[PDB]
């Protein structure tokens, strides 16, 4: 996350670090079993771990817990990061507390303006490299249609939104990728790529996640 904010610790209870011997991607907690996730964050060997704050250090809250399953999107494409979404089954139920809780699912895809929070472990900066211990946190607005697809001609699907500032400064960037855009209590958003990050007319990119709802609920409820 560059130019937002620190979190404080447990504030934003369905964050996820997705850990294969170090943290590489966010996710978000949709119910106790179910970690939903960007594609291009898929790899074999993950375990997921919730009530994270610091990430380097055991503060008492966290529960790390092995994927039994992924499952990328039948229709990811990596190429252009169509689909990028992936859902990840716990080997065993999170418990549930005031510091690892689930975040509902949209029931409708947010409209331009509607005000959402982002959060992760990415790079903090937008010239160099720097990844932050703690959980960094950005409030930033859904972007219109037209702003969104002006900076990124062609490369906008239907299944995509911007949000952010066209002025720079203020966006999500790597280490954040697969986390949560969440916007009026539902999760809208998944960290999903841009070009560099917080620079000026490139607003970050997200998977538009009101256009999956059916999938996730299927696929869940089938495995
Ligand atoms: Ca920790």
């Amino acid at each position: 996350i560059v130019g937002g904010y620190t979190c404080g610790a447990n504030t934003v209870p369905y964050q996820v670090s997705l850990n294969s011997g170090y943290h590489f991607c966010g996710g978000s907690l949709i119910n106790s079993q179910w970690v939903v996730s960007a594609a291009h964050c898929y790899k074999s060997g993950i375990q997921v771990r919730l009530g994270e704050d610091n990430i380097n250090v055991v503060e008492g809250n966290e529960q790390f817990i092995s994927a039994s399953k992924s499952i990328v999107h039948p229709s990811y494409n990596s190429n252009t990061l169509n689909n990028d979404i992936m859902l990840i089954k716990l080997k065993s139920a999170a418990s549930l507390n005031s510091r690892v809780a689930s975040i509902s699912l949209p029931t409708s895809c947010a409209s331009a303006g509607t005000q959402c929070l982002i959060s992760g472990w990415g790079n903090t900066k937008s010239s160099g490299t720097s990844y932050p211990d703690v959980l960094k946190c950005l409030k930033a607005p859904i972007l219109s249609d037209s702003s969104c697809k002006s900076a990124y001609p062609g490369q906008i699907t239907s299944n995509m939104f911007c949000a952010g500032y066209l002025e720079g400064g203020k966006d999500s960037c790597q280490g954040d990728s697969g986390g949560p855009v969440v916007c009026s209590g539902k999760l809208q958003g998944i960290v999903s790529w841009g070009s560099g990050c917080a620079q000026k007319n490139k607003p970050g990119v997200y998977t538009k996640v009101c256009n999956y709802v059916s999938w996730i609920k299927q696929t869940i409820a089938s495995n």
